[PDB]
């Protein structure tokens, strides 16, 4: 088995918006998950094979990481803010679909979305 390519970060096709809810989302909520102790094993995709776990992606079929959602984010990916709430959300749900619950990894995540939430919950108005 091999990795999958990256989820697509770039898309010239893709009409670009900037807010302040994603501003946010960028100079906040990234900047803060990505410098809490836990970040480091969600800081890019799922290396499969360096990590010796073949069968991650025959079970995770929609992989994201903070890695991507910096890209995103900094493209200008996102139309909106749910775009990208949505991929932090995947990203905690496929650690938790994969990983024995209780386990590290898990453990890691479940801190990570606490904090995460406690930044969504502070979202600027869309003004
Ligand atoms: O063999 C294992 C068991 C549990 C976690 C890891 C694991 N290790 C790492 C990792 C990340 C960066 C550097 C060194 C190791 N990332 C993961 C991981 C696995 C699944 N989802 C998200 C991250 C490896
Ligand atoms: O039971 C838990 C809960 C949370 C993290 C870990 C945890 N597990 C590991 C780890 C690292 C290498 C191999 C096997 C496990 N490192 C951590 C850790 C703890 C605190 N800060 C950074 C990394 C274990």
């Amino acid at each position: 088995s091999m990795n999958p390519p990256p989820p697509e970060t770039s898309n010239p096709n893709k009409p670009k918006r900037q807010t302040n809810q994603l501003q946010y989302l960028l100079r906040v909520v990234l900047k803060t998950l990505w410098k809490h102790q836990f970040a480091w094993p969600f800081q890019q995709p799922v290396d499969a094979v360096k990590l010796n776990l073949p069968d991650y992606y025959k079970i995770i079929k929609t992989p994201m990481d903070m890695g991507t959602i910096k890209k995103r984010l900094e493209n200008n990916y996102y139309w909106n803010a749910q775009e990208c709430i949505q991929d932090f959300n995947t990203m905690f749900t496929n650690c938790y679909i994969y990983n024995k619950p209780g386990d590290d990894i898990v453990l890691m995540a479940e801190a990570l979305e606490k904090l995460f939430l406690q930044k969504i919950n502070e979202l600027p108005t869309e003004e």
